């Protein structure tokens, strides 16, 4: 009899409350799982965005619609990113600035893109540019969701019917507190409140219990790290180091805070924003009557006061008479995620500035691999082993994403912009902008989006697929050298492949007149 029967839980945000709910539905009585507040720092609302499989990963496993969970937790919908201003020089301002008659903002929707003969429609718009029959950005070219979002739409018809593929805004404190009422009135876990005394250990290291101040000990088999950037368990506890990667992204402080806002005036955006600073970035998260918002700046490039003026000039707030979080990151990741007995989830694992909306995902990942490597009492390395090369692989990839929208963007105006350019780049993203610049996909889809979207097993093996590479790539003003050469020899599939920019438009109409505005969803829902 080797199996888990006691698993404890230390934090009580977002990756405490998601670990609990998911582990207790997966494991039903043979578990018993327990979690362990450790009260966290009170932080304003400032946002958090997602990605279209924690519904399907996540809230579908534990039964909840979205009509169900989403008017708890004022949830809003995504449809993408919004770049504003990462081509043009100039002050953090909310709005974009003008570059070739257009507005300098492109987007990075969800999805899979079209194909014709096997090639992506990417390659088609790039031959289109190449050949100069068109101006057309690329992400207007080949998403009709462009369209909708300018337009400020609900990624659906009020009475459910689906347009386009999307994920979610919503407030992690709101969701954190329905899920832990979930998980303990529907789960049985056992909440305890109150913080960690110290963690008792064996003569093999393994953690056996943890000690609670009113001097309860919290017996078990397995203990999951969520107690944030603090690491209790992981770093302190079991002294696993934080392999820290400030040298390759800059940034490691925020500002931030909540605006109340007037919804009539403009609707709600159905995306994020991430607006290009003088020192950094900042999010948009839109919600029904307000949006969080947040400057992600490397105090190696500004000061403190610096950041919050600029931040509060911005949104047009007094900086003496409003409240702001002002937060420290801890950029990077463990060497391990998984140690002896301890497995760190969230921030207790690792962290990137939020620049493609990865937190929650990080999250559900890491729960749902440590389902799929789930150990017994002997622990055998290969499935920590196999877990912690899974979290790694996935960690390091996003990061050196992240680090391309800095590297490629053409922004040399200001010293955190010039010093991107300085860094080192990765020999892995060297050569997928090599791969681009000659015409060859990126990673490219293999399944339609009903397969992807609908194992997540598919999606995690190909997480940024050619469309996203294309997004931030052509977003940012960079272009193959020369089309794809094989498309030369292709004509007639050229000719061919023109109907599917033409159907892009023709959803683009269908989108912006049918739809109903993102407010008027919201409004029903909530
Ligand atoms: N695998 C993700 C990739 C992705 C596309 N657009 C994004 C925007 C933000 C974050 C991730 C993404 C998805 O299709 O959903």
């Amino acid at each position: 009899d080797n199996r888990i029967n006691r698993i404890v839980i230390l934090g009580g945000g977002t990756a405490g409350w998601m670990t609990a709910s998911y582990l207790a539905k997966a494991l039903g009585d043979t578990v018993t799982i327990t979690l362990l507040e450790a009260p966290a720092i009170g932080r304003i609302g400032v946002g958090e965005a997602t990605v279209p499989n924690l519904q399907r990963v996540f809230f579908d496993f534990l039964g909840l619609r979205e009509e169900e969970w989403m008017p708890e937790c004022n949830a809003a919908f995504k449809t993408a990113v919004k770049f504003i201003n990462w081509r043009t020089p100039g002050p953090g301002e909310a709005k974009a600035r003008t570059i070739d008659g257009r507005p300098d903002h492109f987007y990075h929707p969800f999805g899979l893109l079209p194909e014709h003969g096997q090639v992506p429609l990417s390659h088609y718009w790039a031959y289109n540019r190449a050949a100069g029959t068109t101006d057309e950005p690329f992400d207007y070219a080949c998403f009709a969701e462009t369209a909708a979002m300018d337009a400020v739409r609900a990624p659906k018809w009020l009475d459910g019917r689906p347009a386009t593929r999307y994920a979610w805004h919503f407030d992690a404190h709101l969701v954190a507190e329905f899920l832990r009422r979930h998980a303990t009135e529907r789960l049985n876990v056992e909440h305890v409140q109150g913080e960690m005394q110290q963690v008792l250990r064996d003569e093999r290291g393994f953690i056996t219990a943890l000690r609670t101040v009113e001097g309860r000990d919290l017996e078990g088999d397995l203990f999951i790290d969520c107690s944030g950037f603090r690491g209790l368990l992981i770093n302190k506890a079991m002294e696993e180091p934080f392999i820290d990667m400030n040298d390759q992204l800059l940034c490691n402080r925020a500002v931030a805070t909540a605006i109340k806002h007037d919804d009539d005036a403009h609707g709600v955006e159905p995306y994020t924003s991430a607006i290009a600073m003088r020192s950094g970035w900042s999010w948009k998260i839109p919600m029904l009557g307000r949006f969080g918002t947040g400057y992600v700046y490397s105090s190696r490039f500004a000061e403190k006061d610096e950041a919050t003026l600029d931040f509060c000039r911005m949104w047009g707030l007094d900086p003496e008479n409003t409240p702001l979080n002002q937060v420290a990151f801890r950029v990077g990741r463990n060497r391990r995620a998984w140690v002896k007995n301890c497995v760190s989830i969230g921030l207790a694992s690792c962290f990137l500035e939020p620049l493609e909306s990865t937190g929650i995902y990080f999250i559900t990942a890491a729960i749902y691999q440590l389902t799929q490597h789930f150990p017994d009492r002997t622990f055998a390395l290969a499935l920590s082993d196999a877990f912690n090369h899974e979290i790694e692989a996935m960690f390091d990839d996003t990061r050196d994403f992240i680090q391309a929208h800095f590297y490629v963007s053409p922004r040399t105006d200001t010293p955190f912009w010039k010093a991107n350019k300085d860094l080192h780049l990765p020999e892995q993203m060297r050569e997928k902008i090599a791969m681009y610049k000659a015409g060859l996909p990126i990673n490219a889809p293999v399944t339609d989006e009903s397969t992807y979207y609908g194992r997540f097993e598919a999606e995690f093996r190909n997480f940024w697929t050619n469309g996203s590479y294309y997004c931030i790539f052509a977003g940012l003003g960079l272009r193959p050298d020369n089309p794809l050469p094989m498309l030369r020899h292709r004509p007639e599939q050229v000719r061919e492949a023109q109907a599917l920019f033409a159907g892009v438009k023709d959803k683009q109409r269908e989108l912006v007149e049918t739809l109903p505005s993102n407010l008027e969803f919201l409004r029903s829902l909530h």
